[PDB]
């Protein structure tokens, strides 16, 4: 029985001094990195002057020697130019020239191009937009482009189409690639090889998603090596061509977390390719990728350079990125490795290609700092400093200075001095981009320094995949190539020496003023939680020890009453991944003590309510500091008690910290003496986020001034007990926070207790409905319903159309469906694939499914852990077997024998014929897949809505018309565009749904605390300038009927309503996070008096809703002669259960009438209804008798604006 | 410039729809498109689909896409002013059909 | 100024839109008011003309 965490994340090899110096610099503050780089990059005044002169000469030559020309000839707008290139791209998909030329001449030119061209013409328009305009738009306005294409064809006809086709053919066949195939690329390289250039070929292709795709990339590299080696014909590694490879192409799980697989499976493949490169004596360069792959790649480089089978060949090459803070230390390591191995490693120094993505990832992950610089000039200094280090080691490495920056080039040219021979070092550039500059460098007439051209090879399709990222290295406002074209930029500015510019700044190395450190994402509002970097070996080593220490601790959970711990029945808590691993002991609460706890809470309520809100919020902030400091220990407990992976446990602790700090800040923004607490609040939480959801509900209740009875899920009491311990340590009094471990009976006993003033429930819809029924019997002492927040299940869909990028879709689907073994309320349950792309995506998804490692979660290499109990496993497996029995195709990963000691369900994909094949939420790792024809998209959205759930929803498309359509028609609380549908972040994606998925208000949102006080405050930013027009028509009708006071109240409701609020919430770069307030739907109105009905109708209409009015009220004659606009929103209901689902209810009556109606409402099928009740006298006295906060629906939408390949804003 | 009701038929003088009224087949004006699809049009198209009125359902979806309803543009002008141009529904359209298919096409155009 | 602007605006709109399949209606009668006796006069006529129609 393996000891906990004994094999958590052992490194590939013991970390040498040189390796640890690399790791130490991973996230070093920018002000610490720059001073030594400035020192190393300094050159003499004579050299600086000579370099400036050379750089000026080069820039002058560049400025004194396509799409623009076409746009000019035909007077095309930008959209017309983009649309034309999209059309040319589509036309070039037609393989035969004569067939294409006839379609153009007889059909496309002669009008309806739509008629003749399952995929939008405009799927790649973001790329063509970059070509035409130099600007990147994340999504495509396909209606604008369709209009522009019709306009340009109808205006200019076949000639413009001809020119567009020829232009696109040249760009895609000759400019963006050296050739479509390696043979074609080789044939086209002869011309510049005769002029003194060399080549390194890049077979466009990165990121294998499946074993089969990695195998295809391997055979593509192997075949390219043969062709390059044959062509090289003994020219050797310096004069002759080489190949560049990306390691992520060669294995579908190239990551530190899968290091053992990488060394066991990827390394041999690289070795095989290297052996072939050695036999032909060509270069083989390992390209550099994301920052979290840098150190892993060094382990492969070390093994290859020490492998005797590769001896005698100096062609092994390796890229280092100067924008990275580790660059100089990586170079020290490589130079030393070259010395030890005797291999003259070819070192390609680049600035770096992933900058935008690195900024976003570090922000998302809450890490201490960025692994790259944030000011471009810093990268330039780093590049020059690293060049100095390389030029001092030309006996042991071969430096390759890959840059198009003439100032960088000139600085290095003079740095290297007058002694040169081929093989000492070289420059490099990209095909189709750098030849203008390097034709001023290569040859005896110029600077007589060689340049190797990096030559992309691939078909149009492969080309377009990552062409945006390629372009951005030269369109950004910071890019040299962009500046050298800007006539507003002088040569003097271009030849400015970055070393001296940085030296003379006030703070050397200061972070970019406009990029927030991850901790500062929310500015002055609150401190972002901090995560942990599972690619950092120091972090892994420290975490290994803390995790082991956490498993030695004697975790317990006890009934913690106001008077002290209570006795109860005690049992062990077992690790779901291995029942032999006892995590702790829980003592469960008797029903008697649960009732006693509520009485103690009631008697302590005044003392807690009297703690000022700012001091209550200070307790939450202190608790957040404590959880942040304790995160490693908390991780270990969550991993073992709840079966979570480390990555997911980190995110969970972060979320708990974020809840605490968010509700503390919301309190500081809102709560005052008139926002009185409800009283004792029962907080019932689910097992699956046993710290974060548990903490969030309790923290909210507490900071609003209510004492809390915390009832954690029976599966996960230990982390709950630790969260309560932390909150108490932070200053929450024991009387204000009591912990009552146990099962649903303890929850039910708490709900039923007379002094319970409010219930916060997160869990299954079915249990919420039992709680709703129990509360329907109850009124507060004031005669009003006991507030219930019930956040429940989902049946979450993602719709994918033919414009989406399969690899992105698969990654987001795998994460959304199978992260946490699907045990997230937000998890993807139904993937909907447009018919034309379904087979290809499904094949890739199945391939990716089989790369997942399922097992006990105390190993970093585990992707998917167990399900929480044998009962959950049995429930999920019954569903799978029923589906399989109906003949549905079922794909499942095979589980290792070691899973037998726990309760595991393999990730499973089930192909359904119709969405109706699914009945209720299956809370496990089970993805259902349906296919749809594009014309049936609207009906599909209907089908998604028809389940009655409304939690998370995803859409993958590049097309704005589809975004607008689907997002306007879907009815769900959390929407996600071009990203996964999980991991909603507090205050950024306020989380919670509608229908069967929740009552709201959303946790982690601004309306939440207001539900936990008797008088809701006005939340921050909560207002709308928009007035519902039906409300206005109703107010006019009231005035016409002589209901003057009611008409005034209706106008007031129209103004007070926040319907139409539309906000962007601060968050990470590369995402737009929106928060909007919409109508809830159809509100059930149960009036008693005419004036009550008018107030109810005003409240509902002002918040955009329709209504169903109780026909038993007898008030039909009070609504005679309604304007048709209002009548369309009004129905009368005799049988409420037939006319739903409703989305809320408004009730007027005395206490016993309210209780009776509340019981009738609870009995309605379907969603829990948020009911508000008032007496006729309260309606007369209190304009807010019905609070408009609870008559709107919150919607959060998160759009990945980097999905097109990069981040335009940055 | 131009109005509705008793003030005019449109299209507006000095605006992008004007020239299209003076030719037998109107061109697509500059910037004249919308990403929004009328939801009632979409419901109509689904109803037509249910009936097997396949050609009409297709014409309805195409009208839904080609409609510029919802266009919302800022026009270039002087500083210190924001000049906006938007396309809205006209109101209630009188439909004078002869045939069922004609009616479905007319409804599609009007709803879109 | 408005007359100049109509002329230049309808010219540009023509350059952005009109091709061989946008045939003219034929003779267009342009009836104008007294109160903008050059601007509205010119605008209606210019548009009709540039769309390919002779004007009365
Ligand atoms: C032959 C060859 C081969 C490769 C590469 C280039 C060449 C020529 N690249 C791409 C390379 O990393 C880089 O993006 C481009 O070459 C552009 O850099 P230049 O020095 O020519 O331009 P320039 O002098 O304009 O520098 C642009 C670069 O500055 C950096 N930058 C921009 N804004 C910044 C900011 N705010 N803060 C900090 N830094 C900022 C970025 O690195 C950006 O690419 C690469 N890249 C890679 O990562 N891995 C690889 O394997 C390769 N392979
Ligand atoms: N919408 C959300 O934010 C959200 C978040 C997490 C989980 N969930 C949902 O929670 C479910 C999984 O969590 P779970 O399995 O712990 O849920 P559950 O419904 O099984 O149990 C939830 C909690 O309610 C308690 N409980 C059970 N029966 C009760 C009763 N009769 N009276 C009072 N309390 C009772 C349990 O002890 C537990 O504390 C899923 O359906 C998931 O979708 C929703
Ligand atoms: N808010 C969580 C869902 C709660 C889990 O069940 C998420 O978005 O992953
Ligand atoms: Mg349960
Ligand atoms: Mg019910």
């Amino acid at each position: 029985a393996p000891a906990p965490f004994a094999d958590f994340a052992p490194p590939v090899r013991p970390q040498s001094t040189l390796r640890r110096a690399i790791t130490a610099a991973y996230r070093r503050p920018e002000t610490e990195c720059l001073p030594p780089l400035v020192e190393a990059a300094t050159q003499s005044k004579e050299i600086r002057d000579a370099a400036a002169s050379t750089a000026r000469k080069l820039i002058e030559a560049l400025r004194g020697k396509g799409v623009e020309g076409l746009v000019q000839e035909y007077s095309l707008s930008s959209q017309e130019g983009v649309a034309l290139m999209c059309l040319a791209e589509a036309l070039l998909r037609i393989p035969d020239t004569a067939t294409r030329d006839a379609l153009i001449r007889d059909k496309i030119a002669d009008g309806n191009w739509k008629s003749h061209l399952s995929r939008s013409l405009f799927v790649n328009a973001a790329t063509w937009g970059l070509v035409v305009t130099g600007k990147l738009t994340s999504t495509v306005n396909d209606r604008s482009l369709a209009a522009a294409l019709t306009r340009l064809i109808s205006r200019c006809g076949e000639p413009v189409i001809r020119r567009g086709v020829d232009m696109a053919m040249r760009m895609m066949g000759e400019q963006f690639v050296t050739g479509e195939t390696i043979r074609e690329a080789l044939k086209r390289s002869k011309e510049l090889e005769e002029k003194g250039f060399s080549y390194s070929y890049d077979m466009l292709g990165e990121a294998a998603t499946t074993a089969a795709d990695a195998e295809r990339y391997y055979r593509d590299y192997e075949s390219a090596i043969h062709a390059i080696g044959k062509a090289s014909a003994g020219r050797g590694i310096y004069e002759g061509p080489g190949i560049s490879i990306k390691l992520s192409a060669l294995h579908p799980r190239y990551s530190r977390a899968q290091a053992a697989r990488v060394m066991g499976e990827l390394l041999p493949r690289v070795k095989a390719l290297a052996l072939l490169a050695k036999n032909y004596d060509i270069g083989l360069n390992i390209d550099a990728e994301e920052a979290d792959r840098l150190e892993l790649s060094l382990d492969l480089l070390e093994v290859l350079c020490l492998d005797g089978d590769l001896s005698g060949w100096n062609g092994m090459g390796f890229v280092v990125q100067a924008y990275g803070k580790r660059c100089p230390f990586v170079l020290d390591f490589i130079i030393d490795l070259a010395r030890r191995s005797g291999r003259r490693i070819m070192v390609r120094l680049v600035k770096g290609a992933y900058w935008d993505a690195e900024i976003k990832r570090a922000q998302l992950d809450g890490l201490a700092d960025f692994p790259v610089f944030t000011r471009k000039i810093h990268t330039d200094v780093s590049y020059i400093a690293c060049a100095a280090k390389l030029l001092a080691a030309t006996d042991v490495v071969f430096p390759q200075f890959a840059t198009h920056n003439a100032q960088t080039l000139a600085a290095i040219y003079h740095m290297a001095g007058k002694d040169f021979h081929v093989g000492k070092y070289e420059f490099q550039c990209l095909h189709g981009m750098g030849e203008p500059l390097y034709e001023e460098v290569v040859g005896r007439g110029k600077l007589d320094r060689p340049c190797r051209i990096y030559a992309p090879v691939g078909t149009h399709e492969t080309l377009l995949a990552y062409l945006v990222r390629r372009l951005l290295e030269n369109g950004a406002n910071s890019s040299f190539v962009h500046r050298i074209n800007d006539p507003k930029v002088s040569i003097d500015e271009l030849i400015a020496d970055p070393v001296e510019v940085v030296r003379a700044m006030p703070v050397v190395g200061a972070k970019h003023d406009r990029i927030a450190l991850p901790a500062e994402l929310f500015g002055d509002a609150r401190t972002n939680s901090a995560g942990l970097d599972l690619s950092n070996e120091e972090t892994l080593a420290s975490l290994t020890e803390a995790l082991r220490e956490s498993a030695a601790m004697k975790w317990t959970a006890l009934p913690q009453l106001a008077t002290g711990p209570a006795a109860g029945e005690t049992r062990t808590v077992l690790n779901p991944g291995d029942h032999r691993d006892v995590v702790g002991s829980v003592t469960e609460t008797s029903e008697e003590d649960a009732r006693r706890a509520v009485r103690l809470a009631a008697d302590a309520a005044p003392d807690w309510a009297a703690v000022p809100p700012s001091e209550r919020a200070a307790c939450l902030d202190r608790a957040a500091e404590l959880m942040q400091a304790r995160m490693p220990t908390l991780l270990g407990l969550i991993i073992r008690e709840a079966g979570k992976s480390a990555l997911n446990a980190i995110a969970e602790v972060r979320e708990a910290i974020d809840f605490l700090r968010y509700y503390a800040e919301q309190t500081r923004r809102t709560l005052g003496p008139g926002h009185g607490p409800l009283g004792p609040i029962v907080c019932i939480s689910p097992w699956n986020f046993p710290l974060a959801i548990f903490t969030g509900q309790i923290a909210a209740a507490l900071v609003a001034g209510n004492p809390v009875l915390a009832k954690p899920a029976e599966e996960t009491p230990l982390i709950a007990a630790e969260g309560v311990r932390i909150l108490r340590e932070a200053g929450i009094p024991a009387s204000a926070l009591q912990l009552l471990p146990g099962d649903g009976r303890v929850g039910a006993a708490l709900v039923a207790a007379a002094e319970t003033a409010g219930v916060m429930f997160t869990g299954s819809t079915e249990v919420a409905r039992l709680i709703q029924a129990q509360l329907a019997d109850r009124l507060s002492p004031a005669g009003r319903p006991i507030p219930l927040i019930a956040e429940t299940g989902g049946q979450n869909a993602m719709i994918v159309d033919s414009s989406a990028l399969a690899e992105q879709v698969v990654g987001d689907v795998i994460t959304s469906a199978f992260d946490s073994a699907g045990q997230r309320s937000s998890a993807l349950r139904v993937l909907c694939l447009q018919e034309d792309v379904a087979d290809r995506i499904l094949t890739m998804l199945k391939g990716a499914l089989h790369e997942l490692h399922i097992g006990r979660t105390d190993r970093l290499s585990v992707d998917v852990g167990p399900v929480i109990t044998s009962e959950a496993k049995d429930n999920i497996e019954k569903h799978i077997e029923r589906m399989r029995g109906l003949g549905r195709k079922v794909e499942q990963i095979g589980l290792a024998s070691e899973t037998g000691v726990g309760t595991f369900v393999p990730p499973t994909i089930i192909e359904l014929e119709k969405l109706s094949d699914l009945q209720r939420e299956v809370f496990g790792p089970v993805l259902h897949v349906i296919r749809y024809r594009r014309d049936d998209l609207d009906r599909l959205v209907d089908d998604v809505n028809a389940t009655g759930y409304g939690l998370t929803f995803g859409l993958h498309t590049r097309l704005d018309e589809t975004i607008a359509h689907v997002t306007s028609r879907i009815k769900a609380g959390n929407l996600y565009i071009n990203r996964n549908i999980i991991g909603a972040v507090v205050g950024v994606q306020p989380f919670g749904g509608r229908g069967l998925s929740g009552t709201g208000p959303k946790a982690g949102g601004p309306l939440y605390l207001g539900r936990l006080v008797t008088t809701a405050p006005v939340p921050p930013q909560h207002s709308s300038v928009h007035t519902d027009p039906v409300l206005l028509d109703f107010a006019k009708w009231l005035d016409g009927k002589g209901a003057r006071a009611e008409a005034e109240a209706a106008r007031n409701a129209g103004s007070s309503s926040a319907l139409g609020l539309d906000l962007e919430l601060p968050g990470p770069v590369g995402e737009r996070n929106l928060y909007t307030l919409h109508a809830r739907g159809r509100i059930l109105l149960v009036p008693a008096t005419e004036s009550g009905l008018y107030h109810q109708l005003a409240a509902a209409l002002a918040t955009g809703n329709s209504v169903a009015i109780d026909a038993a009220s007898g008030l039909q004659a009070s609504l005679k002669n309604l304007p048709q606009t209002v009548g369309l929103r009004v129905s009368w209901s005799k049988d409420w259960a037939a006319d739903g689902p409703f989305a809320g209810a408004l009730v007027e009556g005395d206490a016993e009438r309210i209780r009776a109606v509340n019981k009738a409402i609870a009995a309605l099928p379907g969603p829990l209804l948020l009911v508000q009740a008032a007496s006729s006298g309260e309606i007369a006295r209190n304009p807010d008798a019905y609070c408009l906060n609870w008559l709107v629906e919150e919607v959060s939408a998160s759009i990945n604006t980097a999905a097109a390949g990069g981040n335009a804003s940055l």
